[PDB]
RNA sequence: GGGGCAGAAAAUUGG
RNA sequence: GACUUAAUGUCACGGUACCCAAUUUUCUGCCCCGG
């Protein structure tokens, strides 16, 4: 007769819906499938504010399941009571069915208690049911119920005003995956609510009978789900923000706008949203990238004026007008401000089924047999992540409760509302069922409108499995990863294709609850557990998550704890205690001694070896290839964000990642460094696809090709599966990371370009020290052998060295020189993996002015080579998707001497070997060296080669600066006295030189690469007597090249390229060094090492997709001949630098034959090669008149080939005896270093009366002519 | 009598 | 006590926001005539 007191508790998030009474709820579909949910009401009209509850038919149908689990467990009694089996039919004549339809099983049992209920009398789950009373199915007034159940409201612990949805709710997508091609199929939205704030209900139960009593409040005891979430129940006796953050960003990009640099807010953006992993300090004490030393602008970012003053400090007051908001939402909206500002002021903006009726209604009883026992085990743990991981969400602004009617980060991570980390039960649920319809052999995909429960062993597996979402005790910020896309025409970016994801850091812990309610233990949910946890040679394999094809979302279960509580004897002491719901956190830090009275350990779980599901459907499943890969070459796979917010200012610096530690529960101190998965898996599939050919396919869809079987595409998942390559050996290092600096060379000039100059820190990998990375892959089982083949073939291209990893692979970065395989890869994979040429070509040197000497002349240092102006363009340009049959690819083992010491400096160390502390400001510099290996660097071979392809075959200017002006007035810039012909290629409409064909452009990757050179033998350390360090040498006044000189008089135009002239003018630079040292400032001069004359050193040369005339032409540019060499490094007037290049040898190799492999290359070929480049040159240059035949090749006929090798002319290598002098003149008498009689001043040859202009021009193009005596 | 350049140009998402 | 349930019948713990993409292409740390 008296009423209780309900309070229902939540430990997990529940599910919220809209109300519709019964009438307006079958017009929607949100609401019919929302049913047996929390049901939202909006209070007063705005769709703002409302109030959640729960009914109380609900609740009943959870006490009526409840009653009936509890009778079926102890025989059809309740303390001596005994009860008949009810009744839960409905006839349609009389009455009408009461607005909910039962599609489960009932418990029935056998009905010993040998009477009829009729309204006089009645068994307890007769009066608790409610069939002989004065209501139903209409309702009347409150008394008349036997047993009533109000409606639950939430228990706002605080008097306020109307509760928001925003506050309490919060919208997300869910999905349905298909198991045969692991794609969704179709999605649906549901509203999740929160526990910690708005999670207890309290409501009231009216029973008129004491006779039931008992069997009521030991079944509120036994409910253990509803709403979608874990309870228990118990008996009781901003847009302010905003807009700030908005008009402050205005300001911004307005400032850049000022200065013509909106292209550079874009970057901006993310660097803000960058600093959500740093402290505020890096705001506050000032921790940004400082600029060059005595520089008037700074940092090229953060010394940018905006309204007055620089960047940092508006942030530093930008962030004292919002420090109320915090620092990580400041960050994140000052970035997601300025994405949408840059988005407008550029001028462009940036299959959901639910389940279903009338017919087919059923009553289906279930007897189990009497001497059956009921357990329940519960299965504890922790989830431990072994790589990133990803749990994708939807983007906010999407993600709205209420307004569901229908940016900077493209894809986001699923967070708490305390910003920590979540695995939710649907990810782990249906991972589940994954891993067990593998396990079972078989199984059904779930049928939405039901109306019969389905019947295969995962679904009644299934139905009896208990789990709980999991959150971490970790808050600090994801990471951004970025990935990009690549043309294969071209090798080079493709338009729009960058984009970011957010992924956690790898070593995080979550608790893991199983529970399972049955008979039995599975054999199969046995070998699910085994499988997916670790031990001592096993790794998990437990694959949760959305990024699975790289290589996100593996994780390992640890601390396994396996309990067990019987029902047929202690369930009072389940009903007592409540399951242990909510307080399984104690139960994997309680003792054997503090267990509760009922719950005992299990010990009959079956091991690894035991179970017979694992090892025959489990394990085979995916398998490991794990392998070391050794990098003898700087290695740079760049950043670019974390380049801008970091000290050092620096261009590009390497991969770090942040891992986390769990003996202690900070990150780690110092980051790992890596190269992605996405990297290496996009390796292995251009590998493939450039094999067998599939690339030049112009659409993948519902392709069968070999690429989209084994990487997947649109329609079907991938059946390899890619992770990350860590280094291994980083602390065999000092200094781990090395700073080289990069310049381009004008053509015209001699001298290094305007803004052109760049820095790069890559990780010191030497021949001798390499850098080793171990990684690993995952392959499906029910590969074929082709397949296996493919991938074996992609393994061998890799250590062949034919793919370079990370940036600047065409200079000699991350060159790979070898590759191991573990022990433990499968015995299949580990049996499929595993004299000198001369030209002898004397050319004529110029006879006139010097061979006929005593030498007694002295010539100018610089000369100019003038062809014409006529380029030959090709608009059908070689592509990179496929290896060609016809074409040549290969490399080129090479060696060189020097004929002249030669100089290449160290500028990582301004102070290099000492003596800034004697006399300062005086640069001084060591060799090139990583890790103590002289070394000389593949972009200076690359630019030197480069310059004589191009000077050779008559192509355009490549680097060529033409916004310069004269002055002596000028009547226009220096690029409109270039002809249209020789300016650089822009795009590939208008074509390609064939200096851009072969070594590239921006929209266009070359098809040669450089390596590294190593030093092999010969006499180091030029060794001078009076010098503080003996192998040094301090150089002379050296600045920059004046175009006056060669370009006065208006109507004059510019004379080509320039080259410099082999002499020994060091040995006047050496005998002069006390008079060097002094009468001439230190901060003027430079002090460097310098190496002796007869050096060797080794380098390679690759090549892929090269035509016949190319390979001839490269091997004439290598080596050109006796007598005629190259010139490379420091002090080239001076005389520094002269070497020579012979080829050691040439290996080819073909891929589309299946056997064949790499070559030797005899000496007859690359003659055939030579003399078909010569014939292409004959043919570009248009006389004929020259007959064909097999005749060793006279270069001069041609005559820009007869002024270059005039041009690199040795005139002192074969005993000949004649030594030129080659120096600069000495403006204007008085000037130190002045002979007595000789009239080389520069006021002499710069007059008009003497020297006219033209005469001068004249005398600065042809090579090897007198100036002392002018010719 | 005197030092310069010290990063520039693309892609910032689509099926 | 309304807002806000109907009572002899609620498998929604009946459904992984899932699938596809190499932060990369190009560049000699170089260099002389006048304010
Ligand atoms: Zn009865
Ligand atoms: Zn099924
Ligand atoms: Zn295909
Ligand atoms: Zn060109």
């Amino acid at each position: 007769d008296m009423n209780i007191t309900v309070e229902l508790t939540f430990f997990e998030p529940y599910r919220l819906v809209e109300w519709f009474d019964w009438d307006a709820r079958k017009k929607s579909h949100s609401a019919m499938r929302g049913q047996a949910f929390a049901q939202w009401t909006w209070k007063g009209k705005g769709r703002t504010a409302g109030k959640s509850f729960i009914t109380g038919t609900l609740v009943r149908s959870a006490v009526i399941k409840a009653v009936e689990e509890l009778l079926s467990l102890n025989n059809g009694k309740w303390e001596g009571v005994p009860c008949c089996n009810g009744s839960f039919q409905t006839d349609e004549s009389k009455g009408k069915k009461p607005s909910f339809l039962r599609k489960r099983h009932t418990l029935q049992w056998q009905a010993n208690n040998k009477n009829i209920c009729d309204k006089e009398e009645a068994c307890p789950f007769c009066i608790l049911l409610g069939r002989f009373d004065n209501a139903g199915k209409v309702h009347e007034r409150n008394k008349d119920y036997d047993i009533h159940f109000s409606n639950f409201d939430l228990d706002h612990k605080q008097e306020k005003n109307d509760l928001r949805l925003v506050d309490i709710a919060s919208g997300r997508i869910l999905n349905r995956v298909d198991f045969d091609t692991g794609k969704a199929k179709d999605y649906f939205r549901t509203w999740e609510a929160d526990y910690e704030t708005y999670g207890t209900y309290t409501g009231r139960i009216t029973l008129r009978n004491e006779h039931a009593k008992k069997l009521l409040l030991a079944s509120l005891g036994f409910v253990d789900k509803l709403c979608g979430a874990l309870c228990r129940i118990e008996v009781i006796k901003s847009e302010d923000h905003n807009d700030e953050l908005r008009k402050q960003a205005e300001v911004i990009v307005e400032a850049f706008k000022q200065n013509d640099k909106l292209e550079k807010i874009r970057i901006l953006a993310d660097a803000i949203r960058t600093l959500r992993l740093h402290g505020e300090g890096v705001i506050e004490k000032d921790e940004l990238p400082d600029g060059k030393e005595e520089r008037d602008k700074g940092h090229h970012l953060w010394d940018i004026k905006v309204q007055g003053t620089a960047l940092r400090t508006k942030l530093k007051e930008l962030w004292q007008s919002n420090k109320d908001i915090g620092w990580r939402k400041f960050t994140e909206m000052l970035g997601s401000n300025l994405y949408l500002i840059y988005k407008k002021e550029t001028g462009g903006v940036s299959t959901e089924y639910y389940s279903k009726s009338e017919g087919s209604d059923l009553f289906i009883p279930v007897t189990p047999p009497e001497g059956i026992e009921t357990k329940e085990w519960i299965i504890v743990g922790r989830l431990k992540a072994a790589t990133p991981f990803y749990f994708g969400v939807q983007q906010p602004s999407d993600s709205i409760p209420g307004k569901e009617k229908k940016e900077h980060t493209s894809f986001n991570i699923l967070l708490d509302k305390e910003n920590r980390y979540r695995i939710p039960r649907s990810a782990l649920r249906g991972a589940l069922r994954r891993d067990l319809r593998t396990a079972f052999g078989s199984g059904c995909n779930v049928s939405l409108g039901g109306q019969i429960l389905c019947n295969c062993k995962v679904c009644i597996e299934m139905r009896r499995i208990t789990l709980k979402d999991s959150v971490s005790d970790f808050s600090e910020p994801p990471e951004i990863r970025y990935r990009i896309a690549k043309n294969p025409g071209t090798a080079t970016v493709e338009d729009g294709s960058l984009f970011d994801i957010e992924v956690g850091p790898e070593g995080l812990t979550f608790p893991f609850v199983l529970r399972y309610r049955g008979h039995k233990f599975p054999e199969q949910l046995s070998s699910v557990i085994r499988y997916w946890e670790e031990n001592d040679g096993k790794n998990g394999m437990a694959w949760l998550g959305g990024l699975d094809s790289t290589g996100k979302g593996r994780f390992a279960l640890k601390d396994i704890k396996i309990f067990e509580w019987d029902l047929n004897q202690k369930i009072n002491e389940y009903i007592k205690e409540r399951g242990m719901r909510g307080k399984e956190k104690e139960l994997l830090e309680m003792g054997e001694s503090s267990l509760p009275d009922g719950l005992i350990p299990y010990k009959f779980f079956e091991e690894r070896e035991c179970l017979f599901p694992y090892k025959e459907n489990l394990k085979p499943q995916w398998s490991e290839v794990q392998y070391t890969i050794e990098v003898g070459s700087p290695l740079l796979t760049a950043d670019t964000i974390s380049a801008l917010t970091e000290p050092g200012n620096r261009d590009a610096i390497a991969y770090k990642k942040r891992v986390y530690n769990d003996g202690n529960n900070a990150i780690e101190p110092e980051p790992r460094f890596a190269v992605k998965s996405e990297t290496h898996r996009g390796i292995f599939r251009t590998a493939v696809g450039r094999r067998t050919g599939d690339l030049g396919k112009e659409d993948h869809e519902d392709c069968t090709c070999d690429m989209c079987i084994i990487f997947g595409n649109e329609h079907e998942s991938s059946k390899i599966r890619f992770e990350d390559l860590e280094l291994i050996n980083g602390n065999e290092f000092e200094k781990l990371e090395k700073h080289i600096d990069h310049v381009a060379i004008d053509r015209f000039t001699g001298g290094a370009l305007d803004k052109a100059k760049f820095d790069t820190y890559p990780l010191a990998g030497s021949p001798k020290k390499p850098l080793k990375l171990k990684g690993r892959f995952w392959i499906k089982k029910g590969f074929s052998g082709d397949h296996k083949l493919l991938i074996t073939t992609a393994l061998s291209d890799i250590r062949d060295g034919l793919y370079p990893l990370g940036s600047k692979g065409g200079v000699g970065y991350g060159w790979v020189a070898g590759i191991s395989i573990d022990d433990n890869v499968p015995d299949d994979f580990k049996e499929m993996i595993n004299g000198p040429i001369n030209n002898d070509y004397v050319h004529p040197g110029h006879q006139s002015p010097k061979q006929d000497h005593k030498n007694k002349n002295i010539y100018y240092p610089h000369y100019f080579l003038d062809s014409g102006s006529k380029v030959y363009r090709e608009k059908d340009i070689i592509t990179h998707e496929e290896f060609t049959e016809e074409l040549l690819s290969g490399k080129i083992n090479c060696k060189l001497e020097t004929l002249t010491p030669l100089i290449i400096p160290d500028t990582s160390d301004e102070n290099g070997l000492k003596l800034q502390g004697n006399k300062p400001g005086h640069k001084n510099y060591k060799f090139f060296n990583i890790n103590g290996e002289l070394m000389i660097p593949g972009s200076e071979l690359r630019g030197m080669l480069r310059t004589h392809f191009e000077a050779l075959t008559k192509s355009c200017f490549a680097i060529f600066g033409e916004d310069s002006t004269l002055s002596w007035c000028a009547s226009k810039t220096l690029g409109g006295k270039l002809d249209k012909a020789l300016h650089p290629c822009t795009g590939l409409s208008d074509g390609l030189c064939p200096g851009c064909h072969l070594f590239g452009t921006t929209d266009y990757k070359g098809r040669v690469k450089f390596g590294f050179a190593k030093y092999e033998n010969g006499p180091e350390w030029l060794i001078t007597r009076g010098n503080n360090p003996e192998r040094s040498l301090t150089l002379g006044v050296l600045e920059s090249p004046r175009p006056a000189f060669s370009i006065p008089d208006d109507e004059s135009e510019i004379p080509g390229r320039k080259f410099y002239l082999h002499h020994n003018g060091w040995r006047i630079i050496r005998q002069k060094q006390l008079e060097i040292r002094e009468t001439v400032q230190p901060e003027r001069n430079v002090t460097t090492e310098v190496m002796d004359k007869g050096n060797v050193f080794s380098f390679d040369v690759r090549f892929e997709n090269l035509r016949e005339w190319e390979l001839g032409l490269l091997l004439q540019s290598l080596d050109p001949g006796k007598n005629i060499a190259h010139k490379l490094g420091k002090g080239k007037p001076y005389g520094f630098g002269s070497v020579k290049i012979k080829i050691d040898s040439l290996h080819t190799f073909k891929i589309n034959s299946n056997n064949d492999k790499i070559k030797r290359v005899p000496q007859s070929d690359i003659r055939e090669y030579i003399n078909k480049g010569y014939q292409k040159l004959i043919e570009w240059s248009g006389n004929n008149s020259i007959q064909k035949g097999n005749v060793l090749p006279q270069w001069h006929v041609i005559p820009h080939i007869d002024k270059l090798y005039k041009l690199l002319w040795v005139p002192f290598l074969n005993d000949s005896k004649l030594e030129p002098d080659v120096r600069y003149p000495v403006l204007n008498e008085e000037s130190k270093g002045y002979i007595e009689g000789s009239d080389y001043t520069y006021k002499k040859l710069g007059d008009k009366d003497n020297l006219p202009y033209k005469t001068r021009v004249k005398g600065l193009t042809t090579p090897w002519s007198p100036w002392n005596p002018f010719q």
